[PDB]
């Protein structure tokens, strides 16, 4: 098509017998931040360089708080990787649903298709992507189609009622009820029991539980928990979690 | 509909029908004494207490590769309060004659929004983009929104890996090519830099450490130019002085 304004340039000092230089720069490092990058461009240019690298810097995704942030570390540091990952959970025999919780990058270097592919034969039943924002569902529901892996979806709490149908709309598996400053208190036990009213599959509650009291609240108003940094933690440091989880499994009604 | 319902949705179903309540674990792969091995071990044991599901993390591993300065450069940066967003509307406020390429990992690209990015570059300095945890494979990810664009795709093409098998990378490149890898007899990469020089339909660029006038002329020998990285990030914090350094470099004929 038409061809590349870069490409043009460099070619012409190429062209020109001249050698390419490119500095690179870290975009925000500076004693102004962001506000010295044109000062350090222009002084770059004034020196006649053929182009500018201008990097952005590097933040994570990870917002499941220390416990669990510690747990990958742990995790990592004993050579975990996802392909060994896969291969593991091949190996796994369990009447057990796994669903697999993971933020995006991890499973697009994989391949989302190929990941979904490998654990066809797997008790993995469902998937759980964080940071996968609902328009981009398409990344990976496409190739859930003939699969019995369920995309489960993440749905706030303190969002309008109209956008949650839309989030929960054609979902499977269970809904994810996430809760996450202002001089409004939300009421989570109203909001709660209205998503379980509207929804046609099951709601789990996903945060803020870590006593029998926490449980029995949340069941009172949904299908159920899922319990996360007491139990991370408790593997890890060796405390006994099984009355916890007996009596979790054993609420009725 | 017409598709087999899925089983989680069943068995979740089942244990609400019964009246009893949904219990769900999480646990992270990998995080127990044996790694790995002790997943099956972690699974029958929450089995065994009947929980309805179980939860598997994937630890997320940090894609960060350049090294001790420029990570310490983006810690730096980040305490500034830079973000991508932000950095995309001071770039709309620089004009400047020289191209610019940003460099970036997919993870920023892909949270701003990849066609969100580029269109928001549309009338920018902006002529490139590298994207070094970029899979070749899933390139369609990018390239198709920088179709109508003036921001070329660069790739980043390893001298050790050998040039044939990265032949789909180097034939379908824009901008330039990003090389990465009588001393040391690892002369390896003065061969492999000069087939991919004679192979290329567009400027090959060194991205070894430059940092000295005897590293740009040596790489010169071999291929169109250099990128600096290191040596101008870290001159340009401590207050060393590069302007010498980078006007001669601008200068050098072969």
């Amino acid at each position: 098509a038409m061809p590349k304004t870069l490409t043009e340039k460099l070619n012409a000092i190429k062209a020109a017998g001249k050698g390419i230089f490119v500095p690179y720069i870290m975009a925000g490092d500076h004693e102004k931040g962001l506000d010295g990058l044109a000062e350090t461009i222009h002084f770059l240019e004034d020196l006649g360089v053929s182009a500018i690298e201008v990097g952005i810097p590097f933040s994570d995704p990870v917002a499941d708080g220390p416990v669990i942030e510690e747990a990958g570390l742990r995790s990592l540091a004993h050579g975990t990787s996802t392909q060994a990952l896969v291969e593991t959970l091949k190996t796994i025999e369990t009447e057990i649903p796994l669903v697999i919780m993971t933020y995006f990058n991890p499973l697009f270097q994989y391949g989302v298709e190929n990941f979904v592919k490998d654990l066809a034969d797997t008790a993995v039943k469902g998937l759980i992507i964080p940071d996968l924002p609902h328009e981009h569902a398409n990344f990976v529901e496409p190739f859930l189609a003939n699969t019995d892996i369920a995309l489960i979806p993440l749905v706030s709490l303190t969002t309008g009622i109209e956008r949650q149908k839309e989030l929960i709309e054609g979902a499977e598996g269970f809904i994810y009820a996430v809760a996450i400053s202002g001089n409004y208190r939300a009421d989570l036990d109203k909001h709660l029991a209205q998503l379980h009213q509207v929804a046609d599959i099951p709601v789990l509650t996903g945060f803020g539980v870590s006593s029998q009291a926490d449980l029995e609240r949340f069941n009172a108003v949904s299908d159920g928990v899922i319990v996360g940094s007491k139990i991370v933690k408790a593997l890890h440091q060796g405390e006994p979690i099984q009355d916890f989880i007996r009596q979790a499994v054993a609420y009725q009604k």
